[PDB]
């Protein structure tokens, strides 16, 4: 019934918001649609796997907010295995390598690859993290798909294929589905290409011992009965002095303010009185989430290590169901496992199969890529298709099709009377991630504290001290990386000399 | 409480479905979110306008279902005024013309324009009306925006600006927002470019005397208390023997079957048990509706007619708030008016202004295009911004961004257990229009009749006899239109 703030959604973002408010002495309620907290994080426990993250899992350097929250809750991280060699599998063959990017020998191809990544980051620097629509060429970039941009930029099929995989993997959508402006923003606000793709020194460096779902679960423990499970919100009424929030199971909640901590499009599941303003009304119909199945195949031993493979596979090819894998073995060295993502159109295509059929296709792929018959001997399998989730809409996050971020992006976190907007989608640093969920939940909560006259305006946005447990090495480039010509640049040099 | 079929939504499609089922002897209930019926149609009545369509309004030849339904309800049409010359306003000057297409004089530009329209219809011939995802090049065409297609096809800025205006007006969206496959399908399923753009012998030939809102209002009259207003549906439970449908005002309905006659994305406003299957679950987040404000400026007389202008204006350029107008004067010749559409990004931009600020911009525009100071003296103004409607999502209809139709298009009308799908978006002929709303509503109703064993499978989809009142003339092309080369074609020959 009566409280200071109702938070809609008990994922990391809503729970971080509720905790902050609770810690500040306010009376909060969390209204969660599902029979569990965690949302796009979900840690399955059974005897075969012990624990496994079937949703968000990875954390890394520069993600200081999630690291701080988890440490305060008594959680610890461990490093994802990247001791041995990575594999780039292309045109039916495997090429082992070290470092975050697959090496390229052909000098033309080398230049094209170098220019592709460099240009991603060059364009990114033009895009304000907190206002991507303010980029000087926001409109021109927003009116193009990533596919169109890759077609202009990549002078080799090799670079174009790798760039395509990079997009599909970062945002679980096809290159023709997404805005170039939005994608360039998304990479930049994670710190750029190197930080986003890297295991060591990037986003995939670590996982939480015991699973990421513990973040949301432990906050729930702190909040006690203030968290209401199986209360999907259906109705928000702001016509009266206090805000009225109604649930599907016919409960009514009365609040001074509301935090919406749900994916933006899932706002459509709530009926608003008075109606939302036009821009938000239309925005929430324009912002789909991507498509992914996260699959974990268990083995007797981490046999790939014995062949000096760390477990990371970057797999290019339409026939490959999985484009990317990581070693998911426990830090103790047991429950040997490979985690793989089935991405974008393949999530759609392969969802038609049975679980046993998907396991078979994955094992046969892994056996080929690792050149290892032992890959055909799994001991266990778990998977989760996030496309089927009514209360998520997809994973990992929301993508913006061409034309949408410039027209509608400014209203993403704009308050609507006494409703404030959290959720990873509204973050300005690691939006799409557990990090962004914490940033947005805490910012939303402080927006309310400000409105109540409890903190000054300048305290709404707060910086985060760097983690001492997970230090960040700076992203650096070599002189050659900076100044090597692109393929057309080299061609210009050739035409000029012989003139 | 209990009935045979619950129809969710009281727009034309929901109403047509309910009437068909009711007429066949089933007990139907229509659950309508708003305090009115008609949905994306809405006829306002006041003394200043008598009546005005602020939503869907136009009907024309080959739209036989809406015409038959309206005729049965006692409605009549009248012809939109196209007696005098049309105007194409380009680079700040007005060029009057006759016929559906504005003439082009530069011979190179002429070839480019001719090629564009012809190419739209050529491509459409390979897209099945009932399955666009089966086009031989479905994926290639779906993976490109209309912007990319126009960039490839249009060698002149002249053709490209007109093509862009065409896209904007047809689907109230930007060329870069929409799939080329989906847009080409949309045009082809209205009968092609000439049929879609034409007033005389096309989709804008006619309006209903007294307003199109009468169609839904008169069906509501027929159904009596079977229509429940202010009953937004929030919850559909299919786990039990009977389907349970819950409304926002706490009421429960029980039925054998359900028809969803709301825009696809507005399915998101309903919590489903069991959850929807994966493809529909994601589909309904991928399918926005366009952006439009419909604006009608009233004058003492239809003064443009005195200058041999019919009131149709095609207006190029970024600065113009409205790119297209039609004469909205009553058939009696009174309530003189010009209807215009503020489209796509301009709807978003200009929504920030006041009603009076929009009136001033339109009037000054019309004064310039019509070359008349009389345009600066409006007697009255009505407008409707459809972007603000919680229970429409936009107007005129749902558009598909790149990649969506091939991936999710199959699920649009696929039944979910005992829920069947109506709504103009599910139609296969004039989808997006009131005609499509009738086609889909009746088809969905007949799918349920068939599921009940009352009619055979071959009666689910039914042809419509041609209207005697609004007969269609054939679409023709000339020898030169068919065989003149494109710009690159003229270059190959050089």
């Amino acid at each position: 019934n009566k409280c200071d703030v109702v938070v809609v959604g008990g994922g990391i973002s809503g729970m971080a918001a509720a905790k902050l408010l609770h810690d500040s002495g306010l009376n909060v309620v969390v209204l969660e649609a599902r029979d569990r907290v965690g949302g796009r994080t979900y840690t399955l426990r059974n005897q075969k796997v012990k624990y496994v993250d079937l949703g968000g899992s990875y954390v890394g350097p520069t993600q200081n907010r999630i690291l701080r929250l988890a440490k305060e809750l008594g959680l610890e991280t461990y490093k994802v295995n990247e001791v041995e060699r990575l594999i780039h599998h292309v045109k039916g063959k495997s090429y082992p390598f070290r470092g975050p990017f697959p090496p390229v020998w052909n000098p033309i191809t080398y230049l094209d690859h170098n220019n592709f990544w460099r240009t991603m980051d060059d364009m990114g620097r033009e895009i304000p993290s907190d206002a991507p629509w303010k980029a000087p060429l926001a409109e021109e970039w927003d009116n193009m798909t990533m596919k169109e941009l890759l077609d202009k930029l990549c002078w080799t099929e090799s670079a174009k294929q790798l760039a395509t995989l990079f997009v599909n993997l970062c945002v679980t959508a096809e290159t023709h589905e997404v805005s170039a402006l939005w994608f360039l923003w998304y990479v930049k606000q994670c710190g750029g290409t190197t930080r986003i793709i890297s295991t060591t020194n990037g986003g995939q460096e670590r996982k939480f011992v015991g699973g990421s779902g513990q973040v949301s679960e432990r906050i729930m423990d702190l909040l006690g009965d203030r968290v209401k499970l199986e209360r999907p919100v259906i109705y928000i009424d702001q016509t009266r002095e206090n805000v009225l929030v109604e649930t599907l199971n016919h409960e009514m909640y009365e609040a001074k303010y509301v935090i919406s901590a749900i994916p933006p499009t899932l706002g459509m599941k709530i009926h608003f009185n008075p109606p939302l303003p036009m821009m938000r009304n239309q925005m929430i119909t324009r912002v789909p989430l991507g498509s992914v199945i996260k699959c974990i195949v268990y083995y007797k031993e981490p046999f790939w290590r014995k062949k000096d493979y760390c477990g990371t596979m970057i797999i290019d090819g339409e026939e490959a169901p999985v484009a990317y894998t990581l070693d998911d073995t426990k830090p103790e060295g047991n429950y040997a496992a490979i985690m793989g993502f089935i991405l974008a159109h393949k999530a759609r295509k392969l969802a038609r199969l049975t679980k046993e059929e998907r396991l078979k296709k994955l094992c046969e792929l892994y056996a080929k890529v690792l050149g290892s018959l032992e890959a055909l001997e799994p001991v266990h399998y778990e998977e989760k298709n996030w496309c089927e989730e009514q209360y998520s809409g997809g994973c990992y996050t929301t993508y913006f099709p061409p034309g949408i971020l410039t027209q509608y992006g400014r209203v993403l976190r704009q308050p609507v009377d006494r409703i404030y907007f959290a959720g990873t989608e509204t973050a300005t640093h690691w939006s799409g991630y557990m990090e962004g969920a914490v940033e947005a939940g805490e910012r939303a909560a402080r927006e309310i504290l400000h409105a109540m006259g409890k903190i000054p305006e300048d305290e709404i946005w707060q910086s985060e001290p760097e983690s001492v447990d997970v230090p960040a090495q700076p992203i650096t480039t070599t002189f050659l990386e900076r100044h090597l010509p692109s393929v057309p640049g080299l061609l210009r040099l050739i035409g000029l000399t012989t003139i």
